């Protein structure tokens, strides 16, 4: 698989599990059309989104839904969610790398070949 | 009631020049324009709004890191940074949002403080 | 010329009250005192040294964040967030250290400008 | 092995290669002895550092030379290093994550069972 979601968790340092991850490919009129969604596993990941023939050329967006775990784990969060856009560019491999605190989040991209 | 605040990891710098829009959930669901600006030379933008008109609502922060970077003559990862929060519903606030920015990661952090 | 900014990530506020050491590494290789203090309600902690005392050297400046955190309930993972940094080493800067915990993580930045 | 280094590069995307790392155990005289070392993989990670049977509880240092990554990319950095302190405390898996900017680094804990 050409993406790859990992999520951690920084208040409790661990994988961020059961995370709701929406990923949506940028149509011609500008809106996003829904292209992948999961889960992330007990190790904080999400394999499987894609596949080398789908995953052409194109801006994508990557929604986190901060929110609904900084809730189930009671904790107030800021953000409504995580969303990393970005331009697929051709060989590579995309890890969306993310790591969530309440009142703050950073991403990262890692791109391999 | 809203400031934006960037930061250059690369050079251990104010982001200058950091074109900013913010967006405002409609009631139809689609996000309308709120107000817009650039980071001055100290990497902040003051000014955006008013207590009276930064309503309750769901809001979007838009920060053009892509246009920063390339600038800079480096081609980033992301097209921008995108900071979406629900202001003022617990009463109005003073919201920092703060970005640090490097060519394939950036963070965002809020300071939320009560008037 | 040398500031230390803290903030809390699980709180999205300033972090108050955060004792921070600076150190100066001497000529036999050890870590001389430099100066303290700790942080304020912003989360800044200012007046750490001066212009003229401030001079070429490596200093390290160590965050207390485990008190941070234990006084707040939260066994977290660090002991503290040590900066290491080479200063002045070519002429005078104004440093702004900026640090952003959480219990599992931190980060940290420096701004460096030019009086 | 109960501690994993992981070092990724923020400014090109890619995982933090032959990054020198060095492990210290805090001796009863406070003083930083030196426990274990490499340098991180292709992959950015450094394994077997230790065992279950050596690495009992204590105050532990993990020096990530940082300025010596960024001088070889001919990249001006701000830090002599970044070092991450922390206690071991007794079944636990240690991951000690680093992300580097070269004015800016996060380090994170994911420690799992
Ligand atoms: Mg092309
Ligand atoms: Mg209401
Ligand atoms: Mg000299
Ligand atoms: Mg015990």
């Amino acid at each position: 698989c050409p993406l790859m979601v990992k999520v951690l968790d920084a208040v409790r340092g661990s994988p961020a599990i059961n995370v709701a991850i929406h990923v949506f490919r940028k149509a011609a009129d500008d809106t996003w059309e829904p292209f992948a969604s999961g889960k992330t596993s007990e190790s904080g990941e999400l394999h499987g989104l894609t596949t080398e023939e789908e995953f052409v050329e194109g801006i994508y967006k990557v929604e986190i839904d901060t929110k609904s775990y900084w809730k189930a784990l009671g904790i107030s969060p800021f953000h409504e969610h995580a969303e990393v856009v970005f331009t697929a560019n051709d060989p590579r491999r995309y890890t969306i790398a993310a790591l969530l605190s309440p009142y703050s989040y950073s991403t990262t991209a890692v791109v391999t070949n």
